[PDB]
């Protein structure tokens, strides 16, 4: 008998997030690494999971980079513009990510990275109407799944719109807007948020967002403990026909032989003091049945929400597993709203 009946006000206004849209201004922005070069294709192919090469002009595609055992380094938006491929790694890898490329960025290899990611500041936008608040700063047209360079300079990501278990997790747009037109950009989206009824999220807001679409996220629930198909990503993030890249064998070995031990699950919770991972039991035999990765508040559901990894045996939806000072968990479907 768990408590989900709550008012969590702290976070009450993803609300309007979930029915218009949300604005959010991360306080450190995915970095923006560009490579060029004759060899780009070919090198960029060898060591990202998806397919890059089948990828079209306009078109944003999803990727791993996986070391020779297939755990998970980065995620990465991937972009062409011209002649040359955009890399948006995950905030606060601007420096490892790269170092990553120039370990296979071998003597002769035409190819070239450049690190533009102070030119840049990331505003992003979430829900229903994100298409409608782009429509109205820009020209042209948009749709889910697309890289665009702005007339102004600056680019915009649109996110595909199936995510984890290739689930609808609704609109996702990330602007990238030249510094000195930032100010004049944010002004403009304060009306817009002002006339049109959508919400300036806050960060704890803004991940109760992403966390009530079950959305996992790099470096909680996408990191080296972990394998793409594990995270419920490789339909979306891994191509099993395309040629040798870093960490192909093992990453096709579990998906046509071998048995997926744990994967991506929601976690419901009553009502910042613990340390993640958190480790799940099994209440019968009290063996580890999982890990709890992260949690958020949710005044939608009235509860707090989490996600992590179940094992096999504790997958099933209502399931109840146990936290290491006994409050419980209970396994709960994806997207929660
Ligand atoms: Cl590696
Ligand atoms: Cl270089
Ligand atoms: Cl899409
Ligand atoms: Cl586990």
């Amino acid at each position: 008998n768990l408590y989900f009946q709550g008012m969590l006000t702290e976070v009450s206004d993803t609300r309007i997030a979930h029915k218009k849209f949300g604005l959010f201004y991360p306080s450190v922005s995915r970095p923006s690494i560009f490579v060029e070069g004759e060899d780009r294709k070919n090198f960029l192919q060898g060591i990202a999971s998806q397919d890059i090469l089948k990828q079209d002009e306009k078109s944003l595609s999803y990727s791993f980079f996986l070391n020779p055992k297939a755990r998970i380094l980065f995620d990465a938006w991937c972009g062409n513009f011209e002649d040359k491929i955009a890399l948006f790694p995950p905030a606060g890898t601007r420096e490892e990510f790269v170092n990553h490329l120039k370990k296979y960025l071998f003597f002769r290899t035409k190819a070239k990275i450049t690190d533009m990611s102070d030119h840049f500041r990331e505003i992003r936008l979430v829900g229903p109407e994100t298409i409608s608040v782009l429509l109205s700063l820009f020209d042209n047209n948009f749709s889910g799944s697309s890289f665009r360079m702005l007339k102004n300079g600056g680019y915009v990501l649109i996110h595909p719109t199936s995510f984890q278990h290739n689930l609808d997790v609704g609109l996702q747009a990330d602007l990238f807007i030249p510094i000195d037109q930032f100010e004049t950009t944010q002004k403009s989206l304060e009306d817009f948020t002002s006339n049109k009824g959508g919400v300036l999220l806050d960060e704890s807001s803004y991940l109760a967002y992403l966390t009530e679409k079950g959305i996992p996220l790099f470096p909680s629930e996408l990191n080296d403990s972990f394998f793409p198909a594990e995270a419920g990503l490789d339909s979306v993030g891994v191509s099993y026909n395309k040629g040798c890249y870093v960490g192909q064998e093992p990453v096709t070995r579990l998906k046509f032989q071998g048995h997926l031990n744990r994967s991506l699950a929601g976690f419901r919770l009553e009502g910042p003091k613990m340390e993640f991972p958190v480790t799940l039991f099994n209440p019968k035999d009290g063996n580890e049945a999982g890990i709890l990765t992260r949690t958020s508040s949710s005044d939608i559901l009235g509860s707090g929400i989490g996600l992590g990894y179940i094992k096999r045996n504790f997958s099933e939806n209502g399931t109840e597993l146990l936290l290491p000072d006994a409050q419980l968990v209970r396994v709960h479907s994806l997207p929660f709203v």
